[PDB]
C-alpha cells in the first residue's frame, strides 16, 4: 500500500493575510536568531516583520518563544511594547521572496512600525532631537531623563508585575512612538523569559543566557543563578523572590540613565570606560564622584548633580553590585529624582 | 597618588595599516558573534572585512579563535578557503565609521573577496548559472555536482588533515571563484575547530555547539559528545579516532551533495523534507528509494542515479547515522562517482 498524506498546517491571524503584507529588502537588524524587515500592510500600515535566521540552530523555538511572550505582553502589558499584530505561517508553494517584496516560507511575527527613530539614534545625533521626539519641553539632559526614566521605568514594573523580564533593555531598543505623543516604548522580546506558570515559564532557565555584554553586569549574564532550582510550577514564586531575575532589567535601565543623562557617555566607548571605573570603585556612585570623576573633565554630569545629587542616588539603587540591594523597577519610580520642583509651573499655573 | 596610564597595544599585519582600507556600508550579513563587510584595500584589491558584534556576550574572544584558525589554514591549508589576508586592530579614538567608509574600533580580520556569488545563490538562480561560476563543462545536475563535490571533499581532507573541522560546511559557505578557475572555496571558520594541540585545540570541547540545523544531524550537534574527556594535548589523537569530530564535515557535505544532485532539494524546505524521510527509514539510501521516492514526484534523481546509483551511494556514505560507519572526506574521494569515464574516443 501507499501512505495517504494529507495537508498542512499553518498559523494565522485573522484579519491578517499574506496577500496583505509587503516586505521592504534590507534587514532593520539581524539579531542572535532572527531578521526584522520594515513592511507596509494593507497598503498604507507601517508594520515591522521578523522571520528566523534559517542558520541559527532552535531559531523556530526561539521566535515561538517570541511569539508567546508577545502575546502575553499584548494580554497584560499593552502599550509598554510595540504593538504586536500577530503571525503569519506561509508554506512552501505559497512562500515567496524578500526580493519580490513577499514573505517567504515559514512563521513571521508582525508589529505596528512605532517610529522610524530608536533612542539610540536620537540620543547619538543629540539630546534636542531626541528631546523633539519625546515631546519633552525640558529639552536638557535632566529633562530627556526624567521623562524616559519615568517611562521606561513605568513599562518595565508592568511587565514585571505580569512575571516579564525583558533582558535586552538598552536605547537601541526604546523607540519614541510618535503616534503616541513621543511616549517610550520598548521593542524586542526576543531574549524576553516568562518567569511564572501563567501558565508555564517560557525561556526561563538557570545559568547564563544572551546579553548584550554593554548592558548587564559582568559576572550576571544570567537571570536564575546557576547554583538554582530548574524553574517549575511550583518554585517559581520563591525563585522570583530569592534570585530576583527581574534586577537584571533594573541593572539595563540604569546604563539606559547614564546615557541619557551624560552625553559623552552615549558612546559605547564613554559608557565601558564609566562601567570599569565604576566596577573598580566597588561599584559605589559616590567612590566614583569622589576618586574618578574628576577624570572625565570632557564630560558634564550635571544632570546627576542636580537637586542634592538625586540621579546619582537612582544610578546608585538601580546598579548596586548585589541584586538584594538593587532596586525594583517599581521602587526606582518612586524615588526624588522623579519629584517635581516646588512650585513647578507656577508662572502660568491658573 | 594615582595609577599611571600606559600604552595600548594593537594587533597588526605587515603591510597592513589604517589608511590602505575602505570599508562600503551593508553586512555580507551578520553571523553569530561579528559582521562582515565588503571593502577596498590599496585603491584596487576588493576585499571582505570582520568585526565583532558589540551586543553580543565573547564576541571579540570568539572571533580572536576565528583569527588563530585563520592563521593556521593560511599556513597549512592554502586554497582551501577565502585567502586569509591577517588582521588590523583599532582604538578608540583612531577608529571610524562604516558609513563613512572607515574602520571602527576594535579587531578586524581580512580576506580576498573570492567572488560575489556564493553557491547557495548560484544553485537557487540555477544549474546553468551555476555551471558558469564553476567553469564546469557539462553543465547539469550530475556534472555540477562531480565538480563541486571533488573540490569540496579534497579541501576538507586537507582541512582535516591539518586538525580542522569547518563545522558550518554547506552551500552560503562555499564561493565559486572565478580567478581561480572557478574552483569552490569555503569561507567561515568562525566555528571551526583545530582539533590537534598546534600549540593547543581551540574552539574544541564536548558537547553541542553552534550548528546550522539544516546541516547538521539533529542529534549530533557536537563535535566531541557530551560525555567525552576535555580534549589536552596528551589525548586529541585518541578523541580524533574515537570521536571522529571530522565526521562532522561529512554529513554536512552530504547535505551540499544532496542539493547540488538534485533541483527541488536546493530550498531549505526540501532538503528538509529529504532528511526527515531518511531520519525515517533509518538514515537508509535504499530504503528512501524504495519507500519514499515515490512521493517525491516533482524532482528528478537522474544524478545521484546514474552509473548504478554512484550519487546515491556516495550520500550514503557521507551520511551514515553512525560515525564509526561514515566514510571521512578523504575515504569519499577515491569514490567511483568521482571516476572518469572509460573510453571516450576523443
Ligand atoms: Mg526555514
Ligand atoms: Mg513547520
Ligand atoms: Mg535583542
Ligand atoms: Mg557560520
Amino acid at each position: 500500500l501507499k501512505a495517504r498524506g494529507g495537508p498542512k498546517t499553518l498559523r494565522r491571524t485573522p484579519g491578517v493575510e499574506p496577500k496583505d503584507i509587503r516586505v521592504l529588502p534590507g534587514p532593520l537588524g539581524s539579531g542572535n536568531f532572527g531578521t526584522v524587515f520594515r513592511g507596509v500592510f494593507k497598503g498604507d500600515q507601517d508594520v515591522v516583520l521578523k522571520n528566523a535566521k534559517a542558520d541559527v540552530m532552535a531559531a523556530e523555538e526561539l521566535l515561538e518563544c517570541e511569539m508567546d511572550v508577545n502575546y502575553h505582553v499584548h494580554a497584560n502589558a499593552k502599550g509598554t511594547c510595540a504593538r504586536f499584530m500577530g503571525c503569519i505561517e506561509l508554506g512552501a508553494k505559497d512562500g515567496g521572496e524578500i526580493y519580490n517584496g513577499t514573505l517567504t516560507e515559514g512563521l513571521w511575527l508582525m508589529w505596528a512600525n512605532e517610529g522610524e527613530n530608536t533612542v539610540e539614534a536620537l540620543m547619538r545625533r543629540g539630546t534636542a532631537p531626541l528631546a523633539t521626539a519625546m515631546a519633552c519641553a525640558d529639552a536638557t539632559e535632566l529633562g530627556v531623563t526624567k521623562k524616559a526614566m519615568r517611562e521606561l521605568l513605568g513599562s518595565l514594573a508592568r511587565l514585571h508585575e505580569c512575571g516579564v523580564v525583558h533582558r535586552d533593555v538598552k536605547p537601541a531598543n526604546l523607540i519614541a512612538a510618535e503616534k503616541d505623543g513621543g511616549v517610550l516604548k520598548l521593542i524586542d522580546l526576543g531574549a524576553a523569559a516568562l518567569c511564572l506558570p501563567l501558565p508555564e515559564t517560557l525561556n526561563y532557565y538557570p545559568g547564563d543566557g544572551p546579553a548584550d555584554p554593554r548592558y548587564a553586569k559582568a559576572d550576571e549574564l544570567y537571570l536564575l543563578p546557576p547554583g538554582s532550582p530548574r524553574p517549575t510550577k511550583d518554585n517559581a514564586a520563591k525563585l522570583w523572590e530569592a534570585h530576583k531575575p527581574d534586577r537584571f532589567d533594573s541593572w539595563s535601565a540604569g546604563c539606559v540613565m547614564l546615557q541619557l543623562a551624560v552625553v559623552g557617555l552615549r558612546t559605547d566607548a564613554g559608557l565601558e570606560r564609566f562601567l570599569a571605573d565604576y566596577k573598580a570603585v566597588g561599584y559605589d556612585v559616590n567612590a566614583f564622584r569622589g576618586e574618578k570623576s574628576g577624570e572625565y573633565g570632557t564630560m558634564d554630569f550635571a544632570a546627576l548633580d542636580a537637586n542634592g545629587g538625586a540621579g546619582w542616588d537612582l544610578c546608585q539603587r538601580l546598579m548596586e553590585a548585589e541584586r538584594d540591594a538593587r532596586a525594583s523597577c517599581e521602587a526606582a519610580l518612586s524615588h526624588a529624582f522623579f519629584d517635581a520642583a516646588a512650585l513647578e509651573h507656577h508662572h502660568h499655573h491658573h
